[PDB]
């Protein structure tokens, strides 16, 4: 059998590879190359421009932490925006909250959504929920155009003007979490991201998620708060039957994810 | 340039690769194949039987956590044993403690030690400390033969009889920490290891370390206590000048490393 290998100038000198049991789908969309394959040991894999987007075996780690960190801090979130995230994993976690009344997702490439609906049914199931509204659209145009404000915005996608638009689209006590780089390779980028956020948000925090199929085995969450209390401590426990199946997130893990290695703390305490 | 690739039946279906700037040394010892190369982005790399043992860029994560977790819990450790660990990283962290009077290291393959002394000077520097005594010897024979008991034993190497020997070689309030698998691939093995330890030790805990060049980007520490308080909370802060250069470990990270993902907690609460 052949092997998929993940190369990139963003992590030069290293690569991760998965063994292919069988290729399922391949296309070039208007925006990116799309590959779906069944791996031998990580279940199905989604690849965009040769970079792994998710695998069945571990996606719960990233989707649970990205969603339940902000959603357990926000008191009674009613309206939530997902930027990027065509695969639907965040939306699947969001639908577990009965308080939520509306979920907007903005994804520029509908092929991602369609491929996820077809090949990743246990990840894209949230799309069948009546609260979920899909916008095939560039996120800057969406954010500039939306009239509603959001309690939580979750940026599930790899700019200082952009974070102004996020801030304006948030309620007064709203929160934004954004995917934000591995601490093992792009500390310079993390510093820039915290710098951009701190000009607008009064509380900017960084958490780490362990996930083996992202480069270096982990990925950060940039956490932006308009209030002074920040996002490190949940205000609620996920006890109802909808959360009985959670596989990574729990009340203790939430806080622990913000306890960073000493070298990173040193780089970012002076920003 | 060529690429080193790390394959193994222990993690089937996946592989990690580093780009080679230049090969430095290669031999077959009595016990294993030994490769040393300068990578393009992780500095120098030590490989044993085709499995990465360490790299300069990230070794501090594993050596700091393996050492300072037990050494900040033990009140006044005087005698410490390192099993395996020919590369010297643990010993380098141990020498920072002025209270320590003796450090025994037991390593079956002296080539490892010699290669580390030659090619990894910032990792093997502890060998020049007068407290350090080297035994080229199988660890089961060493543990069966030693007359001293230890305050801390650090098993830096990839068996129920073996943990009996560890228990007997420890002081009444002594501690053992052992390298113990990635939670992303060998949960069955972690369960067995905790099972073996719990028959002898009254407190058996599991912590996670983020380190990108180990498979799945992380590696566990099996933590065994003879006292009931366990190893999750340090009894001291590392404030003296010897610890000013620490790059991963800190007082908060210590406890956070024991906050495990929900699926692992579920597998190991019933053992
Ligand atoms: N298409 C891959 C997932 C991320 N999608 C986002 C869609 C909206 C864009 N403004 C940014 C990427
Ligand atoms: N040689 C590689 C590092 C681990 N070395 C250990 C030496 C002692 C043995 N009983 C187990 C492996």
């Amino acid at each position: 059998k052949k092997w998929f290998s993940e190369f990139s100038i963003m992590w030069p000198g290293q690569a991760f590879s998965l063994k292919i049991k069988k290729i399922l789908y391949e296309t070039k969309s208007k925006y990116q190359n799309v590959l779906v394959f069944e791996s031998t040991t990580y279940g199905k894999v989604l690849v965009l421009d040769g970079v792994i987007q998710l695998t069945e075996k571990d996606e719960f780690a990233y989707h649970e932490m990205m969603t339940h960190v902000p959603m357990t801090v926000s008191k009674e979130p009613k309206n939530v925006l997902v930027v990027g995230g065509g695969d639907g994993g965040i939306i699947r976690e969001l639908c577990k909250y009965k308080s939520v009344e509306n979920i907007d997702i903005c994804e520029i490439d509908e092929t991602v959504i369609e491929v996820s609906k077809i090949y990743f049914k246990n990840i894209s199931c949230g799309y069948e929920d009546k609260r979920v509204n899909v916008f095939i659209e560039d996120a800057s145009k969406f954010l500039e155009n939306v009239t509603n404000t959001y309690d939580v915005i979750i940026v599930d996608s790899s700019n200082q003007n952009f974070y102004e638009k996020i801030y304006n689209a948030l309620k007064p006590n709203g929160y934004c979490v954004a995917q934000c780089e591995s601490l093992w390779i792009h500390v310079g980028t993390i510093k820039n991201m915290i710098g951009y956020a701190k000009k607008l948000f009064k509380k900017v925090e960084y958490a780490n998620i362990s996930i083996p199929t992202y480069p270096c085995g982990c990925i950060g969450i940039l956490c932006c708060s308009k209030t002074d209390t920040g996002l490190t401590k949940p205000n609620k426990k996920l006890e109802s039957k909808e959360f009985a199946d959670l596989k990574y997130y729990n009340y203790e893990n939430h806080s622990a994810a913000f306890k960073l290695p000493a070298f990173l703390l040193k780089e970012i305490e002076n920003i």
